[PDB]
């Protein structure tokens, strides 16, 4: 197992961009370690623009991968999963890491999922250890508990491609309306049909307000606290750990 293990982060559509950027800034400030930040933007023809960089001795760089076409809907998500694989392959051709962690915000969680089910096997020496998704709409904009969107049909159909040794955290709020931008709780909850019994551990966590596009301070602090505790596996103060533990729903 290599010394570098990057945390690769994939955001959602532009409505949820402010929250994403706020999360990264705050995650950098709250983590005692300096994590270097490299940003890739995949263009609509598949070429890549780069911003920032990885320090040569940083064991845990943050790599943001987003897309010029970051719009909603299955047609776009199917392309973003190909673009993610394009960027991922460019990264494994530059840097030697054989383990990584993934953060997917909003549609980013669906993009990551589809990539993991279908495309990660193309870099067979590189393994994912942990995935956290934040308010990812596994059943798109549906408020149904029984109807399956085309999006969810594709994620469920390929769920057996997921890596069996993966640990997955899915953060959801309790908001069950669509007014923009927000995803319904009933759609985020379809995550468990994809993950349970396909991966080593699946953990649902509630953060109130996490389903809304427009963030606020108190919700971002909780989210950064969880990313640190569960995605980064950082040792946390005892009362913080215990309180985050009580946010787990299963
Ligand atoms: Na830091
Ligand atoms: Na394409």
């Amino acid at each position: 197992a290599t010394r570098m293990a990057p945390v690769i982060m994939v955001p959602g559509s532009s409505a949820s961009q402010n929250r994403f950027d706020s999360l990264i800034t705050e995650l950098g400030k709250e983590t005692p370690k300096k994590h270097s930040v490299l940003k890739l933007t995949v263009q609509t023809d598949g070429t890549i623009k780069y911003s920032g960089s990885i320090a040569a001795n940083d064991n845990e760089p943050f790599i943001v991968i987003g897309f010029a076409n970051n719009r909603d809907g299955k047609a776009n998500i199917d392309k973003q999963a190909v673009w993610l694989n394009t960027a991922f392959k460019a990264l494994v051709k530059t840097y030697h890491f054989n383990h990584f962690y993934a953060l997917g915000h909003s549609n980013g969680g669906l993009i990551w999922t589809l990539f993991l089910e279908r495309y990660l096997k193309e870099s067979p020496k590189v393994h994912i250890d942990r995935l956290m998704t934040i308010a990812s709409p596994y059943n798109m904009e549906s408020t149904s508990t029984t109807a399956k969107t085309s999006m969810f049909k594709e994620l469920y159909r390929y769920r057996t491609g997921l890596p069996e040794s993966l640990t997955v955290y899915s953060i959801a709020g309790t908001e069950n309306y669509t007014s923009d931008g927000t995803v319904p709780y009933n759609s985020v909850n379809y995550g468990k049909y994809i993950f349970q019994d396909q991966v080593k551990h699946f953990t649902e966590i509630t953060v109130t307000g996490a389903n809304t596009a427009h963030s606020d301070l108190p919700q971002n602090k909780q989210i950064v606290s969880l990313i640190r505790q569960y995605l980064l596996a950082e040792t946390m103060p005892d009362k913080v750990r215990q309180k985050n533990a009580q946010r787990v729903q299963n």
